[PDB]
């Protein structure tokens, strides 16, 4: 065996494990409706890869990542852009 118990800094962005179909069918979290084809697990639980979108974009979240906030899920574009201001040319 070996040990780790060590890792690097990274930001909070986290992402969701895309699960294949039979796999695992699990009961979704927004209509909450048991999920036959692949699924996302995010959270702590799971998702449909058509319901699940943003909070304020309304985008897909399925490539992309996402943060988490009051129970708000903000993609990394969303994120940067709130969380991350930048300079602003005007
Ligand atoms: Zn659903
Ligand atoms: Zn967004």
């Amino acid at each position: 065996g070996s040990s780790g118990s060590s890792g690097d800094q990274d930001t909070l962005v986290q992402r969701a494990e895309h699960i294949p179909a039979g796999k695992r069918t699990p009961m979704c979290a927004h209509c909450n409706q048991v999920i036959r084809g692949p699924f996302l697990v995010a959270l702590g639980k799971s998702w449909h890869p058509e319901e699940f979108n943003c909070a304020h974009c309304k985008n897909t979240m399925a490539y992309i990542g996402f943060v988490e906030e009051k129970g708000a899920l903000y993609c990394e574009l969303c994120y940067e852009k709130f969380f991350a201001s930048g300079p602003s040319s005007g």
